[PDB]
């Protein structure tokens, strides 16, 4: 999947996408690679396979302030390795 090959002629900063965290409420924490256009239903994803849950499962938190699959990591402008809290709630079913 690793098919992003541009031919420009970056120099000073070379950067082109993010690597994010996802720790659970279980005290795991995952470790992934996202784009700043990418959305987060990637990383919601990404997370869910990786611990072997259901996505609609649960929520993802970051800084403070929830964040839905159909936002990006460029929306909120985030750092770098940064973390995301995940939570699984279950109510009313």
């Amino acid at each position: 999947m690793a098919d992003e090959k541009p031919k420009e002629g970056v120099k000073t900063e070379n950067n082109d996408h993010i690597n994010l965290k996802v720790a659970g409420q279980d005290g795991s924490v995952v470790q992934f690679k996202i784009k700043r256009h990418t959305p987060l239903s990637k990383l919601m994803k990404a997370y869910c396979e990786r611990q072997g849950l259901s996505m609609r499962q649960i929520r993802f938190r970051f800084d403070g302030q929830p964040i839905n699959e159909t936002d990006t990591p460029a929306q909120l402008e985030m750092e770098d390795e940064d973390t995301i809290d995940v939570f699984q709630q279950q109510t009313g079913g």
